[PDB]
């Protein structure tokens, strides 16, 4: 039997049902440890932890945020036994989850999660910093849910990646690992997590108000400030370089996974 730590996310916690269906499978003979987050940074700690214990997956049980933290620190850890990751959706849109077709009945998410076949996916990284493991959406702001934004306006940016060129003005920019953000809909309806591409959607005005590409790395520069959302996380600034980490972590994903080549 595989050992497991799952990584609760503070707010999805009181939730008899996990509660009950951690006592069946710890006792079916199954070590699943628990531990709780309060706060950024937690993540990583609990996956060192789990490192300690050498356990066979680390399990994200959150949304698209918590899947960076627990992704962020899998895949900046030396070593040999790097746990897989798996995952449960307990956000309140697990859009990255609901997108790989992670089971909606919670047992059997579970059961993926631990037992699953881990496969190879990529992660994005932006300014080899910050990571997400689905999308980046950006804009000028300073619309709605559509991209934790308010007021969009048109405005300067020049992008780059393998054989890709734009210069114009722009309302919003995806540049995605997973197909639909926040919400729910597809901003890059091609993507997979392992071609080793990331996809961008350039949306110009308020088919030529689409420009597309796909690369393993994008440079975007512009004047002003570009406001992106990386999985929830804002990043602001003139400068992003985005750069796929092909390969980077090993996820627990059911067999006919809609996002794998």
């Amino acid at each position: 039997f595989p050992a497991s730590l799952l990584i609760l996310n503070g707010k999805s916690t009181d939730n008899l049902p996990l509660r009950e269906a951690i006592m069946l499978l710890r006792e079916e003979g199954m070590t699943i440890h628990v531990r709780v987050t309060w706060e950024k940074g937690d993540a990583a700690r609990y996956v060192e932890e789990a490192r300690k214990f050498g356990v066979a997956t680390v399990i994200a049980g959150g949304g698209d945020g918590t899947i960076n933290e627990v992704s962020t620190a899998l895949i900046q850890c030396e070593g040999d036994d790097i746990p897989a990751l798996g995952i449960l959706p307990l956000g309140t849109a697990n859009d990255f989850a609901t997108s790989v077709g992670i089971p909606e009945a919670l047992d059997k998410a579970l059961k993926l999660a631990i037992a699953g076949d881990a496969i190879a996916i990529d992660m994005a990284q932006v300014n080899k910093q910050t990571c997400f493991i689905n999308m980046a959406t950006g804009g000028f702001g300073t619309i709605h849910g559509l991209m934790r934004m308010d007021t969009l306006q048109p405005d300067r940016c020049e992008i780059r990646g393998e054989n890709f060129h734009w210069q114009g003005d722009a309302l919003v920019i995806g540049i995605g690992n997973g197909r639909q953000a926040g919400g729910g809909q597809q901003l890059c309806p091609n993507a997979l997590i392992n071609d080793g591409l990331l996809q961008l959607r350039i949306f110009t005005g308020d088919n030529p108000n689409i420009i597309e590409g796909a690369s393993s790395w994008f440079d975007i520069q512009a004047p002003h400030d570009i406001t992106f959302n990386l999985d929830g996380e804002p990043l602001s600034g003139q400068n992003f370089h985005i750069e796929i980490l092909p390969a980077a972590l090993r996820c627990r994903l059911p067999p006919d996974c809609p996002l794998l080549r």
